């Protein structure tokens, strides 16, 4: 009964622990890990013209970090695409993200990070904008999803 | 640029500063105060199931405080209602909210707070949520306006 | 259940009989018909680039017709106010809606239309478009309200 | 411009003229061709809850000729779904959508219509509604994209 979003996805399998950011008014910053899969997950939203941080969605796997600084509000992503399949150890197992790449309006591309392997999956965007992601987190980014505003 | 509301009004006059607490996922409490108007004004907002205070917009004049504390978020507002008018010594030459008016989808009413003197304003919602809200203020609450989803 | 909008309103009173037009892309044309109070009220809506008629709320009585032409869509509406209260050879005793004024960005007024008798509504619009029209027709326009859109 | 939605896609290629259906209160029906790709498009919305015919993106070429009727409005879309590719035999080998496939919140499947070749898209909605459907059309289904709303 309080304020929706329209929201996509998920892409990616069951397992690991649903999150859920909520959503805000746009993204600044999108901080990941990365190996063979997705590892961390977490975002610094906009939250009316300041940041608001997200929960961190974290995994303890020793992955390579990386952090994404959008130029906003004038920078705004405008694609989310990556590809889901399982990692061989989760013994016999599940789809995960294994890959995720971001553009941006301005003609930026963040990654792929990553391995670009499995099943593809793509969110262009025409008109709207991203306001807020969920997802699901084991030991890594097992599913990912976006809440979208105008 | 940014996420947008549909955004209502102003109901009031171009005097003190201007502000804007943006938006939100819902409404959890309204802190005012009052007297022959009104004078602060200040919100705690839902955003995504905690709550989040929006900025003050005191008022330093000896008026009586009021906390409105609703059953968020099965109980929301249906109406926002008010006076607007000059105050003839500090908002001589602009009219400001000499007074509010609250209702909720449960049958409660709050105020009206202040004196009803002036030009009336109402918005009964028949669908939507109020989400934010802005205005301005100096002494008093000059002017005062909604940010709607759903 | 279907797609909805934000709904404001209604202003006015319970008698005639109830409609709405629903919501569309935008307004074309109003046509009222006024003298003491407002009679007649139907609308062509903008859908997707072309035109797309209302329902006709037609009123028998001997009053003066209007149509209010916007130079769609580069023209809409940002101001929709008037006045609502019983009228003298009402066969009744509800108010009606006695006046309505309407304002665009281009800075256009049309009306008041009707006598500006009774009680003030007024929604200005600051972001966010009109996209529909409910009310309650007898003989005369009782009440009306509006569908609004990003 | 006149009232938006949120719109994502394309899917496809730059081929075949540019079309949009525009924005409306849900779907009811949606008529498509098949053989080696999609040929026909086109889609019967709600609108306020009586039927509204789009414009037709007819193909000439032979193909198989389905209907996809919903129970509206309890019955609606939770994704979109497909595959686009060149088509060996246009000469322009730009890539057109080769396959198409519906599923709802009933758990119904319709498709896959057409052929399963080339690269995979799928849009599954966790919250809102398909309002409206964009596209490119020369001899065949260049390219689509979906409006949604709440
Ligand atoms: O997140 C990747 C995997 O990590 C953990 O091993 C979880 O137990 C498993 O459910 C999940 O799929
Ligand atoms: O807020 C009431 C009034 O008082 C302030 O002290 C300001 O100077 C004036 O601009 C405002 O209209
Ligand atoms: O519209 C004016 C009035 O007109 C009609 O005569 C109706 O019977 C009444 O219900 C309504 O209030
Ligand atoms: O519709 C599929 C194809 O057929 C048409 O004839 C167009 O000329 C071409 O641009 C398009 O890619």
């Amino acid at each position: 009964m309080a304020s929706q979003t329209i929201t996509v996805g998920p892409w990616g399998g069951p397992g690991g622990n649903e999150w859920d950011d909520g959503s805000y008014t746009g993204i600044r910053i999108i901080e990941l890990s990365y190996k063979e899969a997705i590892g961390s997950f977490s975002v610094i939203y906009d939250l009316n013209g300041e940041p608001f941080s997200g929960s961190k969605h974290t995994s303890k796997l020793p992955y390579t970090n990386v952090k994404i600084e959008l130029q906003f509000p004038e920078e705004f992503l405008v694609s989310v695409s990556g590809y889901t399949a399982p990692f061989s150890s989760l013994a016999t197992r599940t789809p995960v993200v294994r890959s995720l790449k971001f553009k941006t309006n301005k003609g930026r591309t963040f990654g792929p990070y990553g391995e670009e392997d499995g099943t593809y999956f793509n969110l262009p965007i025409e008109n709207g904008l991203v306001v807020g992601f969920k997802g699901r987190t084991g030991d890594l980014l097992d599913a990912i999803g976006v809440h979208m505003a105008l």
